[PDB]
């Protein structure tokens, strides 16, 4: 199978490249390497030589694969898709862009919750198949077991995100603001016998002075949060906030009786990982440990850690959980609220599960049952 | 009246000894001010010249005044208030420690929420008034509108608690571990061909490190968060956590029929602001216009940001309300689950009205009605 890597150079296509070094994907496929800014050059080696940087608006270029894998991002499908299906082109489109999430011709692809849905897409003709907004993704890979056994009234959820979901340069924006805070107060810092309401002074000045680097963010995040996350909606909602609803009910097959889904969406200063807060109506009162146990058998990477203090701080958390596969659910609890209310505390990289595992993890399921 | 200021010097008194010069309501009161570390050495000059430093253990000395307003913690107020009193002293002591919150001869004190409690506390004979948790205060300050109409239901909390709340030495080593972050990383950030997984494998290293300052923490704040604060109740819940619940009841007198509030607490890498993000079940269909007014219109501070993007961006943050008494409450909107469910994020300086302020304000009411 010919197989085109579109975005391969970018934040996510990296760490999709380190996951195919790491599992040996490109034994499995003729990889073919695609550009916008050099073209023409020769491709990267992971591995397997795959020549020349191609022409990623190229359409006769890309027409030529059996698959594409794309993580440059929607304006990109935006131009490109369209064209290529009008083309002709039936090949595979697995995609980190949200563009065709909602398009009934796609499947948005997450197989330790949606296994069966993607292979009755794969025989029944579905050639489109695209990973679902990060938070969506996290939030399942932690709660698959609840929403499978068809447990969950609705859930309100209250994010925590990571600087990742808006860019490398607004990582690159975090570290930087956390930088000029401490540049701000280090020397009273290093002087046991000062203020901290000197240097808090100084920390809040620091944070709202015209050099305190916000070209990407427009605000602190460093020291801060912010309480709006891409554009707003009609309703109220921002389209972060809206795309849980939409994206979670397609993936378990639930469109025709959906789970209310809905929820404040928050950047925090934390770098790669996204962490939510839960508020899970129930259906029924149901145990603790039959709750515990239905989270933890659903697939390999969530993990239960059990609601004690030193335990929690050290696994659920995104200083743990960073760079790995790891989906920690924690804090499980009957809420005040009734023994039907269950609160559920979760985190998760955002460019594993929630970018680049499931666009890999595709490929390999469409190469077995195609 | 002759007043005792015990804790003046730590983090809390500082911030209280500022409003009170600000105020200038050393003109009113007599001050004593106490200490354990410098005793018997001139006291402070806010204004006044009070003498020297009282020993703030010694009961002959604290018997002598009409009043002790105390930042010192729990420990002083369980060693010093119940000898106090046994020894006859019936003077007004106001605390910002949890200690006599829960007491049944203690007043919990939040004058824009509660004054007519406070007013009838004063006439019938109480004496102890206590300043309410800090994410209590600082939501009630926010929603006092909706729960003085009786309208709400049940409340979900899940919270974005700034390194203030844990102590000044916490603070100062979330800074310092921003500082870390940043010198791990300063090279490649000034490169900007550098590779954004190459930053991030060197910060994720940093933050694991042995090296990387956690002596308060246990574990990094800065680039993460911790969703535990405080110790571990039977129920599953951390005491910050319960906290809400009995003092929200017990501020607004509704012990006889309590509104379930429960949720999440979670300490991320913020200065001294304490955020919220609440979801709220109403018991009523009531237009969102009106909800607004209800909410803007209970008190001075409140302030209704509107639900659009930029301007939440810029006003619903730490790092706009920092220092300020102003307490901005915004994504107000119905939810996925219903016309009776409202979202509200809020956010409050938690040592303004989430310590310091309920204090000096009880001191004045005191002096008036007296
Ligand atoms: N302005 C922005 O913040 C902006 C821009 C792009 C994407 N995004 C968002 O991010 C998502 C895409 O994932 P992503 O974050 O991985 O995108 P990304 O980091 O911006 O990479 C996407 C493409 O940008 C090019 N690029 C430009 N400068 C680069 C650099 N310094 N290092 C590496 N590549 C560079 C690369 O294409 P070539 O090899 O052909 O040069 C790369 O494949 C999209 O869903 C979109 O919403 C935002
Ligand atoms: N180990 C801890 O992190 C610890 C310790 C204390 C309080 N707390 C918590 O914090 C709350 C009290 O408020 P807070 O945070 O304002 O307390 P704080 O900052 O620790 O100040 C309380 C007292 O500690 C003394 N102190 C010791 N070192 C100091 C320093 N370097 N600068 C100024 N004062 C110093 C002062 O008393 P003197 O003038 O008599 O010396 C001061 O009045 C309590 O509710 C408690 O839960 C925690
Ligand atoms: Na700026
Ligand atoms: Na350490």
């Amino acid at each position: 199978m010919r197989v085109g890597l579109v975005g391969w150079r970018g934040m996510v296509g990296s760490v999709l490249m380190q996951r195919m070094v790491e599992e040996r994907d490109f034994d499995l496929i003729e990889p073919v390497f695609f550009s916008t800014s050099q073209i023409g050059v020769p491709a990267p080696n992971f591995g397997k030589d795959a020549g020349m940087l191609h022409d990623a608006f190229d359409i006769e270029s890309l027409k030529q694969l059996d698959a594409v894998i794309t993580c440059q991002g929607g304006s990109y499908t935006e131009k490109v898709y369209p064209a290529l299906r009008q083309a002709g082109w039936k090949g595979y489109w697995i995609d980190a862009a949200s563009t065709l999430r909602m398009d009934k011709e796609a499947i948005i692809t997450l197989d330790p919750v949606n296994l069966k849905q993607i292979l009755h897409g794969i025989h029944h003709g579905t050639k489109t198949f695209v990973g679902g907004n990060c938070t969506v993704s996290l939030m399942l890979m932690a709660l698959g077991g609840l929403y499978e056994r068809g447990l969950v009234e609705w859930m309100s959820a209250m994010t925590y995100q990571a600087a990742s979901g808006a860019g490398a340069q607004n990582m690159r924006e975090l570290i930087s603001q956390m930088g000029v805070i401490n540049d701000a107060v280090s020397s009273e810092l290093a002087n046991p016998a000062s203020s901290i309401l000197d240097i808090d002074k100084k920390v809040a000045e620091t944070m709202r002075s015209g050099s305190f680097p916000t070209d990407n963010f427009g605000v602190p995040l460093a020291g801060s949060l912010i309480p709006w996350i891409d554009v707003k909606r009609d309703n109220g909602q921002s389209k972060e906030e809206w795309k849980a609803g939409v994206e979670a009910n397609k993936i378990l097959g639930l469109q025709d009786s959906p789970v209310p889904i809905d929820g404040t969406c928050v950047r925090i200063g934390a770098m790669r990982c996204h962490s939510q807060a839960l508020t899970i109506k129930l259906k029924q009162n149901i145990p603790l440990d039959e709750i515990e146990e239905m989270i933890a058998t659903h697939n390999d990477w969530v993990k239960v850690i059990p609601n004690e203090r030193d335990i929690t701080a050290r696994e659920l958390t995104p200083a743990k959980v960073t760079g790995t596969l790891s989906v920690p659910v924690g804090r499980l609890r009957k809420m005040a609220m009734g023994d039907d209310f269950l609160n559920a505390f979760t985190v998760g990289d955002q460019l594993l599960w929630g970018a680049a595992e499931p666009l890999r993890r595709t490929l390999r399921i469409i190469l077995a049952e195609k």
